[PDB]
């Protein structure tokens, strides 16, 4: 501004999404990375009727040491989450604070952490109905993301969050273009390319599609029925590329229903046109819920 000689440029006001900053009471941290954090908060008057009613939310924000690149990435994520629309099995945007302060991106709260940590903590609770429901819910989330033309490009157990009522919420679906995104939760994190989740065409040709997300869902299924196991255990990256190029895939986990491994194999087809759609995976997993009960 020429009038004031202001020190910083402002983000544009979207009245539909703007939430009052005074109504957001910040509590304890859900996570903290080096350049970003996620704070638990109580949002008063989140819905039109029932003012002064507190609802618990997660507030995603950058720390002071973050760059303008990092802000552009968070803003890009915000704008994708504005367009995606509401669904039970994805982390939805609840509100934003863009004016007269730092950017807050208010999203749904998932108290039990990611799906990998959830499953690893419950190792001898996790019966077959619960595990098939986790797979089903993620499948339904991905079905919705496909219908709204959203490719995830990094589907894994570590990016599926879990609520207090064991609802699976897919996270990180609308990240910005690139590979070097900041971590919001922990100070030391894996920055590397998630090679063991990526489809061959995504690995070698860098072609990301809905079909390559289906490959990743197959590895997430393998993660679920190994109870948060690490894929391709003790296989180096050079050996992995060689192995995948021969047509080889991971073995069926112990005590895994044959039908579920059948779905993994079809997800792991070399030719992406032969892989099943998320609608087919939802329908197939629905049948397993009825049989397993």
């Amino acid at each position: 501004m020429g009038s004031a000689g202001l020190v910083s440029l402002d983000l544009p006001l979207d009245p539909l999404w703007e939430f009052p900053r005074d109504r957001l009471v910040l509590g304890k941290p859900l996570g903290e990375g080096c350049f970003g954090q996620v704070v638990r908060a109580e949002a008063f008057g989140m819905d039109p009727a029932r003012p002064d009613q507190a609802s618990t939310v997660a507030v995603k924000m950058l720390k002071d040491n973050a760059s303008d690149k990092d802000l552009a990435d968070l803003v890009s994520e915000m704008e994708v989450m504005k367009l995606i629309g509401r669904h039970k099995n994805i982390i939805n945007l609840l509100g934003v604070c863009t004016q007269e302060g730092p950017l807050y991106v208010i999203v749904e709260c998932a108290a039990k952490g990611n799906l990998r940590e959830f499953l690893r903590a419950r190792r001898p609770p996790l019966s077959f109905p619960v595990l098939v429901s986790c797979a089903y819910q993620v499948a339904r989330g991905m079905q919705y993301l496909e219908s709204r033309k959203c490719i995830h490009r990094d589907l894994a157990a570590r990016n599926v969050l879990v609520t207090e009522d064991n609802v699976m919420k897919i996270a990180d679906f609308g990240l910005a273009r690139g590979v070097h995104h900041i971590d919001y939760y922990k100070k030391t994190s894996n920055g590397r390319l998630p090679v063991k989740w990526m489809a061959p065409e995504a690995l070698f040709d860098r072609v990301y599609t809905h079909q390559s997300d289906v490959w990743s869902f197959g590895i997430l299924l393998w993660e679920i029925f190994t109870l948060g196991g690490s894929p391709y255990p003790g296989i180096p990256v050079e050996e992995l590329f060689s192995l995948l190029r021969e047509g080889h895939r991971m073995d069926r986990p112990p005590h895994c229903p044959p039908e579920l491994y059948g779905l993994m194999r079809e997800c792991w087809h070399a030719a992406p046109s032969q892989r099943p759609t998320f609608k087919q995976l939802v329908e197939a997993l629905d049948k397993v819920l009825l049989a397993v009960s």
